[PDB]
DNA sequence: CCGACGACGCATCAGC
DNA sequence: GCTGATGCGT
DNA sequence: GTCGG
């Protein structure tokens, strides 16, 4: 639909999503109002009472209630209080550094650390991660024009074929399903030489190629199949460089590989969607495999696939290209 | 009335 | 030193 | 907070 139609409702539920999330550490508090926030965006009449949205599923009695007063008054008596509260914004806004969660916030903040002043004023108490988190504040929170992830599929396309011919690299995430812009980059990565009964070396070897010809900038966690850091277009001539990038890259199995690339390409709401049909159907999907449910729901061997078709060729259902998988 | 609610890799932490 | 728990991002 | 056992 459009935003304007619901789009103070669903404004309210995610500020108050984001507080049970961060300042309450009700994480299920959290997803339900969230869940609540996207099946009102997408219902497409606008809200008259809150009767109306208790229609809808994921919305109940509480939230029902919590759109009566906004419809009424235009606002929330608990969402003004808690935006005005200094200890309660001060810890939801520092978990927009990544690397503080809802647990370290609180800890800043309950020994009187509450701004990106006084983080830097304490680096010293700040993990690596923290750092990072802190130092690119800015361009993590910055879109990523499609134009711009094509240059980087480019390097990272080719600095890959560079060290082994036979790797098999693909830019997933909203990338692959078309989106105009994106929120970070993310590669999935294989090789003829790991499967399922299979170098330790593989991801690295990737990784230092690209901090060689200085695309990756930054490490936030490197361990063997997952790799979590920063990147950085080349400066183009005069013109002014590059934001920081998030970039993360996943080593996995030849095997399992389609199925991760299903996985990782999303979204999330198309991939939620799909597990279940595929329950209806006798069949368990994860990242790793496709398996058949059996009498009980006793998983057998996972099936082969050598294809994204092919788990569609399980489920029998008929491909959807990764351009329409918006949901 | 009450439990589920998504699950995993990696970094640091609690503890032995 | 180690194992296991917790926090974190996703 | 919502849904459903
Ligand atoms: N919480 C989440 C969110 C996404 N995912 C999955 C499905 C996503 O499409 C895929 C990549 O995650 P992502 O980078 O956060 N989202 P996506 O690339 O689809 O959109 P962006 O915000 O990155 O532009 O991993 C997940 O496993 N757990
Ligand atoms: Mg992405
Ligand atoms: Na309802
Ligand atoms: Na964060």
């Amino acid at each position: 639909p459009q935003e304007t139609l619901n789009g103070g409702i669903t404004d309210m539920l995610t500020e108050l999503a984001n507080f049970e999330k961060n300042v309450s550490q009700a994480i299920h508090k959290y997803n339900a109002y969230r869940k609540a926030a996207s099946v009102i965006a997408k219902y497409p009449h606008k809200i008259k009472s809150g009767a109306e949205a208790k229609k809808l599923p994921g919305v109940g009695t509480k939230i029902a209630e919590k759109i009566d007063e906004f419809l009424a008054t235009g606002k929330l008596r608990k969402l003004e209080k808690i935006r005005q509260d200094d200890t309660s914004s001060s810890i939801n806004f520092l978990t927009r550094v990544s690397g503080i969660g809802p647990s370290a916030a609180r800890k800043f903040v309950d020994e009187g650390i509450k701004t990106l002043e006084d983080l830097r004023k304490n680096e010293d108490k700040l993990n690596h991660h923290q750092r990072i988190g802190l130092k690119y504040f800015g361009d993590f929170e910055k879109r990523i024009p499609r134009e711009e992830m094509l240059q980087m599929q480019d390097i990272v396309l080719n600095e890959v074929k560079k060290v082994d011919s036979e790797y098999i690299a693909t830019v997933c995430g909203s990338f692959r399903r078309g989106a105009e812009s994106s929120g970070d980059m993310d590669v999935l990565l294989t090789h003829p030489s790991f499967t399922s009964e299979s170098q330790p070396k593989l991801l690295h070897q990737v990784v230092e190629q690209l901090q060689k010809v200085h695309f990756i900038t930054d490490t936030l966690s490197k361990g063997e199949t997952k790799f979590m850091g920063v990147c950085q277009l080349p400066s183009k001539n005069d013109e002014k460089e590059y934001p920081h990038r998030r970039i993360d890259i996943r080593l996995i199995p030849k095997d399992q590989y389609y199925c991760g690339v299903l996985y990782f390409t999303g979204s999330d709401i198309f991939n939620k969607n799909m597990r279940a049909h595929a329950l209806e159907k006798g069949f368990t999907i994860n990242e790793y495999t496709i398996r058949p449910l059996g009498v009980t729901g006793v998983a057998g061997e996972p099936l082969p696939v050598d294809s994204e078709k092919d788990i569609f060729d399980y489920i029998q259902w008929k491909y959807r290209e990764p351009k329409d998988r918006s949901e």
